[PDB]
């Protein structure tokens, strides 16, 4: 791809190639996105966030990650199709143009670069990070249960071999600890997104307790009225609650710990599918599910701008 207009999003990529389609975003819009390292992978790759914005200093700010989970594929497409419609929306959608002349947007499209480099030259089905573990054979561990909430708590492996380790200490993982002092650091992010797949749920917190958050009664309604503008383009149907209602329970993940940082806007998205394909979700379904799935984030965005 010469252009961001000449990439195919209609397809999944490599690691190179979405590193070079930031480039091509930076160069091409100069003005609104700029390219941020936040720090370096276990394997010494550079962790990248795109930040898009329009001017101020240190708006309150929207965080979105993709690919913790490297084998999720579904979201780093959907991350790299995100970056193309905000540049593309700016000036033509009156509600994301209200969103950008206030607030900051910051997109890591790929958080675990060396698992996701893993899915392409070894295992595809690969989820954890690389990083080598003293006392054991096996490698990696669960980034999002690598989290300070709840850290070690159930709903997480102790065992470096298990596909659910969460890790020798909360925030041991390099491509964790880069996004906690990255918003520590920022002190004004009002919402945190994590993109995952699949089971078609939008999640708020918490996962690693039964106590109800504060918050509740207002994260709910978010959550059903960001079902029902997804749901629209489509009909994919989309369950909402907390983690630990919805699923089970689950600790040190990452909207637990955003949320218990005070950023009310906390929520893990887990896209398409219900099971059909899972993990390898046809490149047909790339494009349809990016699309619904901004009509849910725009929701959750125009809320944060308002409250
Ligand atoms: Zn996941």
């Amino acid at each position: 791809a010469r252009s961001t207009n000449t990439f195919n999003y209609a397809t999944y990529h490599t690691l190179d190639e979405i590193y070079d389609f930031m480039d091509l975003l930076v160069a091409e819009h100069p003005q609104l996105v700029s390219k941020l390292q936040i720090g370096r992978s276990y394997e010494g790759r550079p962790i990248y966030v795109l930040k898009f914005s329009t001017g101020g200093s240190n708006r309150p700010a929207i965080w979105i990650d993709l690919g913790i989970h490297s084998r999720e594929w579904i979201t780093q497409a959907t991350g790299v199709w995100f970056a193309k419609k905000f540049t593309e929306d700016y000036g033509q959608d009156p509600s994301f143009t209200a969103i950008l002349d206030s607030m900051d947007i910051f997109l890591e499209i790929v958080t675990n670069p060396d698992g996701f480099a893993f899915t392409h030259s070894q295992n595809r089905l690969w989820r954890k990070t690389r990083s080598v573990t003293s006392s054991s054979l096996c490698v990696g561990v669960d980034a999002n249960r690598n989290w300070d909430a709840g850290f070690g708590k159930a709903g997480a492996s102790s065992s470096p071999c298990s596909e659910t380790y969460h890790g020798k200490y909360a925030n041991s993982e390099v491509e964790v600890k880069s996004i906690v002092d990255f918003v520590k650091d920022h002190g004004n992010f009002k919402a945190f997104l994590s993109i995952h797949s699949y089971s078609q749920l939008l999640l708020y917190p918490y996962g690693y307790t039964t106590q109800s958050i504060p918050d509740k009664t207002e994260l709910n309604q978010v959550a059903k009225s960001a079902v029902e503008a997804l749901k629209s383009l489509y009909g994919t149907s989309y369950k909402y609650g907390s983690i630990i209602t919805t699923i089970y329970q689950a600790s040190g993940g990452s909207i637990d710990w955003s949320y218990n940082q005070g950023i009310k806007y906390s929520f893990t998205f887990e896209l398409r599918d219900t099971g059909r394909y899972g993990f390898l979700l046809p490149a047909s379904q790339i494009i349809p599910t990016a699309q619904e799935t901004w009509l849910g984030v725009l929701t959750i965005m125009e809320h944060t701008l308002n409250n």
